Order: C-alpha cells, then structure tokens, then sequence
C-alpha cells in the first residue's frame, strides 16, 4: 500500500516532489523530496505506516516535536526540526528539515569500521547535549540507536590506506542531529513495560523493573562503544543471552536487581539461568569478553572514554551516570577552551 504512493516522481500534499527513499523501518519510510513551493529545497519526508501502533507514535511525536522545536527554535541541542505534518492518501506524513546517513548507515557503508576518537569524542559530546536537552525536561526518549543519530553532512574523504590495504572513508564534518521521538516519554506520563531496541535496552528494561531517564544513558553507552569498535556490541536477539553477554563483559548482575524482577525465567536461585558450557555459551565466552580488553590503545584518552563508557554501563539505574555529570567528563576536556 505504502509502496504505491512513495515512488520516485510522485507528488505529496500538492509540494513535495519524491526524489528516493532515503531510509525504511518497522514505521515506514523517509524520502527525500524537492519542496516546489520553497523554491526547490530539499527536505526530508516521513511517511507513516497506516497502523495503529505507528498512527499513534506519529501523533506523539508531533506533539513532543512542536513542543521542543519551540523552547529550541535554533536547534541548540540538535534536535532534528519538524517542518509540518499533513495526511497523504491515509498515512501521516511528517516533513522535516534534511540532514545526511545515519551514524550506522555510515559505518555499515564504510565496511562497519569504527570512527576516528576525536570524531566521536564530538559526537558523544552531542548527543549528551541533547539528550540532556530532553532531560532536563521531563523527557526520555527510549529509543538511543546509531540509526536515530544521523549527520548533518555525512561527505567524506576516500583514500587508499596502506595499513589496512583497503579503501577509507574519513567523515569530514561529524556534527549530529537526533531524531525519532515517536516513543519519547513524559515523566508523568504511562511508562510501557518494553521500550528501547533491544542492542541498547537496559538491563532495568529487560528486567521490567521500572525505567526513567537513566534507560537513555544506557542506550548512549551501547552507542559509543559500537562507534569505537565498528560493531554492535549486544548483537542478540535473546533476552537472556543478551543477559549472558552483559555478565561476561560488565560482571554479574547485582542480586537487588535479581531478586526484584518479575522474569523469573531469566533466572535459577537468584542467578542467571545460562549453561556457558552450552554451545550458546562457550560462543558468548570466546566472542565477548570484559569491557577494557575491548580497547584499542592503552593511551590516555583511550582510557577516558572507556571510564565514560563504563559509568555509563553501571547495571544499577540509580548509580548510572547521569548526562549533566557526563559533560563534565574528562574524555571532554580536549574539546574546551
Ligand atoms: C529509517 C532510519 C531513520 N529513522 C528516522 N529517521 N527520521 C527522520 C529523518 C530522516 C532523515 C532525514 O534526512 C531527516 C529526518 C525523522 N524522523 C525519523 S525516524
């Protein structure tokens, strides 16, 4: 259905000329479009799936978009803008400004290589910025995932690289945008039970023990360490596996946490209930392995942002790092006068 009306060429709301699809997900789909009445502008199109689940996440975001793109009209904290919404043929279609690939577009695109440290150094920066922005009011988004941090202008370099004897793209401008707030969550408003993709669900998340904005924390860790390694460090889709991999690389679980969980299924007198001399498990024993043996390099800004990393990654919601105490964080002083 949505097929027939997102093609190449087609016209929406009487504007917007389709150019191509510049992304899919389980929502729908964002094109690109030529905007006939600002003389030509590019900007991006979500168009939503007609369904329940997604109608609903498309009215939210509107509402939460509205709401930030006001009390940020200049995107200081880089949240993408919303343009304007309309309906096309029955699906709700959102316009917003266009920005570049997605941070995992283009590490997909370059062969799933990791960024440079300085790159991500100011795209960590970023996206604590502006997850922070959220923070501070009353917000979680629930959602942190390198396809919802996207570039501004993803352009790059290409040269070949003797030392790796292949091809390499460098990202000439790393700024970010987040987007994707069709989960975004008040405060007072009904927290749902599941949230988050599951590669940057927190362990409270999995656990059904009640989340806040500690989750998005989390989430940022998984993210910054995917952009260190080039690799999705969670890549799973088990829940308890998924578990199994947080004990091998964090250490285990705290027994607080264990022992307040309604999935017991997990779990076997108070421990996770994992045979690592299974199949499944001695993979997770030679494939994952403690954080810090992850690390690249022994020097010092190496170390910082692993020390980022690891707060990040405190199993323990309320011990978890908070953004305003990361910002201040050494990995950050480079970045300062
Ligand atoms: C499909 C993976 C990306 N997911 C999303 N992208 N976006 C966008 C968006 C995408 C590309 C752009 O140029 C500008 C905005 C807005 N809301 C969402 S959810």
């Amino acid at each position: 259905s949505m097929h027939l009306i997102c093609q190449s060429g087609d016209v929406l709301s009487a504007r917007y000329e389709i150019v191509d699809t510049l992304g899919e997900g389980a929502f729908g789909k964002v094109v690109e479009c030529i905007d006939h009445k600002a003389g030509g502008r590019h900007v991006a199109v979500k168009i939503v799936k007609n369904v329940d689940r997604y109608c609903e996440a498309a009215r939210s975001e509107i509402q939460v978009l509205e709401h930030l793109n006001t009390t940020d009209p200049n995107s200081t904290f880089r949240c993408v803008q919303m343009l304007e919404w309309f309906e096309h043929h029955g699906h709700i279609c959102i316009v917003f400004e266009l920005l570049g690939l997605s941070t995992y577009d283009f590490i997909k695109e370059n062969g799933f290589l990791p960024f440079r440290l300085d790159h991500i150094r100011k795209m960590a920066y970023q996206i604590c910025k502006s997850v922070n922005f959220l923070h501070s009011n009353k917000l979680t988004h629930t959602d942190l995932k390198p396809e919802n941090i996207l570039f501004v202008q993803s352009d790059y370099t290409e040269a070949y690289n003797p030392k790796i004897k292949r091809d390499e793209r460098t990202l000439i401008n790393p700024d970010i945008k987040v987007v994707d707030f069709g989960s975004a969550t008040y405060d007072d408003e009904h927290h749902s039970t599941l949230v988050s993709t599951r590669h940057y669900r927190a362990p409270e998340v999995i656990l059904a023990l009640g989340w806040s904005q500690p989750c998005d924390v989390w989430s940022i860790g998984c993210i910054l360490i995917e952009y260190y390694l080039g690799f999705t460090v969670f890549p799973t889709h088990d829940s308890k596996e998924h578990l199994a991999m947080m004990e091998r690389i964090l250490g285990p679980l705290p027994k607080h946490m264990i022992q307040k969980t309604r999935k017991r299924k997990y779990f076997h007198h108070d421990r996770l209930d994992w045979d690592e001399h299974s199949s499944a498990g001695r993979y997770v024993s030679r494939a994952c392995k403690p954080l810090k043996e992850f690390m690249l390099s022994q020097d010092v800004e190496h170390e910082r942002l692993f020390d980022l990393i690891q707060k990040m990654l405190e199993y323990d919601p309320a011990k978890r790092i908070t953004l305003r105490e990361a910002l201040k964080h050494p990995f950050f002083d480079l970045l300062k006068k």
